[PDB]
């Protein structure tokens, strides 16, 4: 059977330390674990052997009673550890009062399922699963190291700190890896992280499995460069050997967990491939007295550690002759000058092992003090040491560790801890070692960003797509990982609403700069000034001066017989209307306002009706004679026909400015002028024009005072064509106001030019 | 301690049957399992304690040797089963050759991890998890039921058959639920299904936990109406209890699994909450010879089974007076008239238990006949029965099952099997039953869709969003599962590229019907129909007729002195140009072509200019005299200017068809006409017109033949005004061709109608 390392005592506590390597894949069934381990094996085994013969020699802990030990090998396998635990409990079918729990979390679970039946407390130093924190299933399990929830949080913090978004995930099969990845996914995908794929692999899988895994990992190589390994000690080594085999030598940045840590045995011979990796290590200062005791050890003297001779032969490649464990495999013979001092590395968690073997001692001491305070030794009430009492005392245990910090188990049998984010760099030529960079204690991580990536060209960001926010572009996600987007550009009309929708602005509106929001488009009107309104207003002003001159001539020659042929008042109402129609242009081309446009409508309406109606009455009188003072009256009544019409139109169309939007980009303001509200007065004016066309066609060339009718007929004919010429523009355009102004102005200055100008032209003679 | 049913023999098989219920959450640590179970307990115990006395009686199976037993209760818990297994192996520290392992995945693995260390083959009848198919970790585990991969495939088939896409999932904590749900998730998310959320719950959790789980499940009533368990017996019952408590009676459709099967003890008293649910049950015909043995049992005589009296007093809520197990909790007593024939239901896994026991017996028989073929009994070669040999013999066993089929173990340790879909329907009022509605065997699925939902208003398909492949509204996904999409339209000119993106068509193009594709929109041209161009062509034809009449008169009355004041040809060329006007109109309104382009340009550039040059020469000769044949040459030199300038513009701009895009919806075909390419000939025409105006008023009214000077000046004035009247429309419009046609026509019929016509007006007398 297997060998065991006894040491005598009054109270015996067990331990399970992974002295030998994991059994190979092909010999799992035989359960014959392979090579020996130094750090995880002989160092730990020696620690107990010492940290009990310190406790025994110390009078202040457990006086007059001697803790012994039975240290037994678990080969880091759940099957072997279970058989060893069975060997532990064979006595209960001297009793074992407790064990120092095996390193692996899955192995810890397997051994706990058996130990809790016989009420045997178990203390772990490296088991770091969340699954072991549930006291319903694991009542008799306590740890001196924090859970790996905090470790997953630390890894997530590291990932989020360096913009890393698109990462790959690898985890060892078991409880450690499974729980690690579960926590990592749950608490990462929430915040910002985005896992490309997750792969699982056994520690003892063949090289073929690792090759396949590396191919699958390289499948996403261009984008996902960070691999987040909640993996174990040997899984990462397998990955490194696969990397060496496949020729890939630094396209990945492995992001380890507390299986890689500070360990040198996982990067021996493959330092070129793992350079740049970030690991997370439970903090524990190196003990000193253990080194002093350990370095002086020799294979000749240490008989109490049955694995010592084999390890001694394995480390320095030679053989021992004068001892049974010759192991003739090694050729040369060891000389009496070899020592462990050279290339001596004391692993992490050597603080934790001693802290455990203490916590157990302090629990025993407290329960001894409580049960029989008077006696000093094994009292009658202690001979069958009760598991329940021991666990009750152990739950509330509280002391100072070797590191100087204090140890307390909370309600979950757990102890708090701080992480230390190591980094694998290359100091000199062919010289690699782990460099402490950061830390993480209770959600706060201090990181030396300078030490990692001693430059500004850090590792390529593990992102699926570049930041898509340069302007109008707006990301669309194609069903796959929510962190792969395309850069589809929205249109100029819309602005980015969120980041996945862009929404159109109002009918009169435009997106602001940088597409941040939307704001009202500036309004445009016919400003006072401008090219064309000057050409309008100068025409209007010169027309006003001309008509003032004409009325001055009229009033001067008030009683002249050559002009006292027609009704003088009739030849007045014309010019008054002309003047009003002239000021109509001025009140038309102006800043749109409530007070202005109704007056503008009145101007465009009445003047070219009343003046032309006076002309109609004059032509009526002439044609009928070829009456009395009633004609001035009929004029007034004829005018009014229109005043009533326009006042009626004023009701359904009150003067109020509305904004016009011919296109999405420009906005104009005009009042309630409408096609129906303009055509009707223009229609009436047109009807009057057609009525007076008949009388024009009647008069032809009648010999009158200075041949007035001959000029007025031609004038009215010209006005007809000028009026009908401008309709296509006015129907469809944005120049309605200026066109109306021009049309009115040009319709005027023509009738006066032929009805009054020749009279004034010859009035000088 | 815990009682253990014995039966003496030579070779003792063990077994673990869940006689008692799972220990409550509060008393897990005490390990006191609660109430007794009939189906999963006493029925199975009675089965084994018979089959192994039928086998003993049978001479053809294991002759001259008597199989025994040692049934123990696992209480459906990992902890209790482990201690029972320890009790099994205590002898090996009579030996137990093997066990009929517990039917529970987690319990199976827990017992296996202990048994394989002692080479004890274990056969499970109800452990269907996938994890137990690995022979690297579970070399000593065989089962007579198929794995859960097939069951997950069956559930996925059922889900996909009824269009169910947005589903919710709950699985019992443990190896069975976890593995089953992992397989279901993979195999569903691969194909087309879409899980809203996944919940995990322990089967023995309090009512508060189930209430919280049901709240989380009701968080998605509107869409996720199907919840697909893969959960255990006493987890669907928890769901039903929560449904009863918070008053849901059909808001969900539970889709059960092998755990639910058709068990009547998971819906007793909660039928109203579970109506309509679909379950999956391993097919096993009811064994008949077992019923005859079972129904005749009496508590007075049956003293092999130690649990039988307790079960008897539990089933009939009474107490037995004459035996120590009085259990005075019950009030009334039991008369000698109770019989198990009332409401007798046989569990749906009684085939598999007997099959497993037969398998173990046949394996033992094979190994017996191989090791010592001659001797009939237990030869000396098997006093220490080796577990390895027994496992080797078991792995290749092959016999006929109780149901009728054959039992064989493949290389993976499991056995083939077929499933049976079932539906829990309310047949009569206050009467419910499980109805077989199909089956599932090796991939192919048959379902009687008529029996389930005997209507068309079935359970609403659980979809997060309506299928939005309608019209042109596209699909956008929003950071949640690629099944909860909001449907948005895109622009009318845009056609759908794929299900998620739409893009606009070309500058000149339009999306086809149903927005599937894009096609070239037909071009729009100056159609020969329509009222306006028909009127234009009629006017051009009338102009041609007028010119032909004029030339007929012109020639008839050529040499006559009344018209022989000016050069007939000076007049003729004018006539040639006026005809060329109408020819230009004809060549303008047509299909725009390469030839027609330059022809139309030549016409418009030449005709009016060459006519007006002759006109100005004719006017200026008379004006200056108020000569000879030099007038024709001095006019031709002016005519050459248009030819030169048009040739220059021809060199600058070649004639070609140009396709214009006024809007995204309208496309026209026009020529390469340019503003600068037409303004210059217009400029020359204009300066010629103003020169003619200058020459006009000089002559004013001159007495000539029919007083030509009287009319021609007025005619040209009319031409000038009509020319400048039409230009605003041509400046802004889309009807350039027809506007130019009208302009040319109007400029025509005036140079003749009152300049040539008066000459011939009195030519007939
Ligand atoms: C990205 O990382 C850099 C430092 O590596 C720093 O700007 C910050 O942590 C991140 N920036 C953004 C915009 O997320
Ligand atoms: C939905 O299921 C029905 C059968 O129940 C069948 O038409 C097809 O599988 C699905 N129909 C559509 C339109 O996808
Ligand atoms: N921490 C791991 C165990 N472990 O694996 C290694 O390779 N080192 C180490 O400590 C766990 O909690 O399971
Ligand atoms: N089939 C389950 C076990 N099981 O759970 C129940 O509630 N019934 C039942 O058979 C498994 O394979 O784990």
């Amino acid at each position: 059977r297997r060998v065991v390392a006894h040491m005598p005592g009054d109270i015996i506590i067990g331990a399970l330390f992974s002295v030998h390597h994991q059994p190979t894949v092909d010999k799992v069934h035989e359960r014959k674990c392979g090579a020996v381990r130094e750090q995880y094996g002989i160092q730990r085994v020696e620690a107990m052997l010492h940290t009990l013969e310190r406790i025994n020699s110390d009078p202040t802990l457990l006086p007059n009673i001697t803790l012994g030990c039975e240290i037994r090998d678990s080969c880091w396998h759940s099957a072997v550890a279970l058989e060893q635990s069975i060997e532990f409990i064979r006595d209960s079918l001297k009793p074992i009062v407790g064990v120092i729990g095996p390193g692996s979390s899955s192995v810890a679970i397997q051994v706990q399922n058996l130990l809790q039946l016989f009420n045997i407390p178990q203390i772990a130093y490296s088991a770091t699963s969340m699954d072991l924190s549930d006291k319903t299933l694991f009542k008799y399990f306590m740890r001196v190291v924090p859970s790996d929830a905090q470790q997953a949080r630390a890894m997530v913090d590291i990932v989020k700190r360096y913009n890393w978004t698109y990462v790959s995930a690898v985890h060892t099969e078991g409880n450690y890896g499974e729980s690690g990845m579960e926590a990592f996914k749950d608490m990462s995908a929430k915040e910002g992280i985005c896992i490309a794929h997750s792969y699982k692999i056994y520690s003892n899988a063949g090289e073929q499995s690792f090759d396949k895994l590396l191919k699958k990992l390289t499948s996403h190589l261009p984008k996902a460069r960070v691999v987040a390994c909640f993996c174990e000690g040997m899984t990462v080594r397998g990955l490194l050997m696969a990397m060496r085999r496949l020729g890939l030598a630094g396209e990945f940045l492995l992001l380890g967990s507390d299986g890689w840590a500070d360990r040198y045995d996982v990067t021996d011979g493959y330092q070129r491939e793992a350079v740049g990796g970030i690991t997370i290590k439970l903090q524990s200062p190196d003990v000193k007295w253990f080194d002093d005791y350990y370095l002086k050890l020799r294979p000749e003297t240490n008989l109490r550690n049955p694995w010592f001779q084999e390890f001694w032969q394995h480390r320095f490649q030679c053989r021992l002759e004068g001892f049974p464990q010759e192991n003739s495999k090694y050729n040369k013979t060891c000389n009496s000058s070899l020592t462990l001092k050279t290339h001596h590395v004391q692993d992490s968690k050597m603080g934790f092992v001693i802290n455990a073997i203490y916590s157990m001692a302090y629990g025993l001491h407290n329960m001894q003090m409580s049960l029989c305070p008077g006696y000093a030794g094994l009292c009658d009430a202690m001979k069958p040491i009760d598991g329940r009492k021991l666990l009750e005392s152990l739950m509330k245990t509280n002391f100072t560790g070797v590191s100087g910090d204090t140890i307390l188990f909370d309600e979950n049998g757990d102890s708090p801890g701080r992480y230390e984010i190591m980094n694998f760099k290359e100091m000199g030529k062919d010289y690699f070692d782990y460099i402490n960079v950061g830390s993480w204690d209770n959600g706060e991580l201090k990181m030396d960003d300078d030490e990692v990536w001693s430059k500004k060209s850090n590792i390529i960001r593990s992102v699926c797509s570049e930041p898509c926010e340069k302007g109008q572009i707006k990301v669309i996600r194609k069903g796959e990982v929510s962190c792969c987007w395309t850069c589809t550009p929205c249109k100029e009309n819309e602005y980015v609403f969120d980041e996945y929708t862009c929404k159109a602005c109002q009918l009169g509106s435009w997106p602001t700069d940088d597409l941040t929001g939307c704001d009202l488009i500036p309004v445009q009107y016919l400003r006072w000034g401008d090219p064309e309104p000057i050409a309008a207003v100068v025409f209007a002003c010169l027309g006003l001066l001309a008509t003032l001159f004409v009325t001055v001539v009229f009033i001067i020659y008030r009683d002249t017989p050559v002009v006292k042929s027609s009704s003088r008042e009739l030849c007045y109402i014309i010019l008054a209307g002309i003047c009003l129609g002239y000021l109509c242009t001025f009140c038309l081309i102006a800043k749109p306002k409530q007070i202005y446009c109704y007056l503008q409508r009145i101007g465009i309406g009445l003047s070219p009706a009343m003046s032309y109606s006076a002309l109609v009455t004059k032509t009526n009188r002439i044609a009928r004679i070829l009456s009395a003072c009633a004609q001035l009256v009929i004029a007034f009544i004829l005018i009014c026909i229109q005043l009533g019409i326009i006042v009626a139109l004023f009701i359904m169309e009150p003067p109020d400015i509305m904004h016009d939007y011919p296109s999405i980009r420009e906005v104009y303001l005009i009042c309630n002028t409408t096609n129906l509200g303009v055509v009707a007065p223009l229609g009436y004016n047109g009807l009057l024009i057609l009525a007076c066309t008949f009388y024009a066609f009647k008069t032809r060339n009648v010999p009158a005072n200075f041949n007035e009718a001959k000029y007025i007929a031609f004038a009215m004919y010209t006005t007809c064509i000028i009026a009908l010429a401008f309709v296509p523009i006015y129907f469809g355009s944005n120049y309605k106001a200026i066109t109306m102004c021009f049309s009115v102005s040009l319709s005027a200055t023509v009738l006066l030019g032929c009805m009054f100008v020749p009279k004034v032209y010859i009035i000088l003679a």
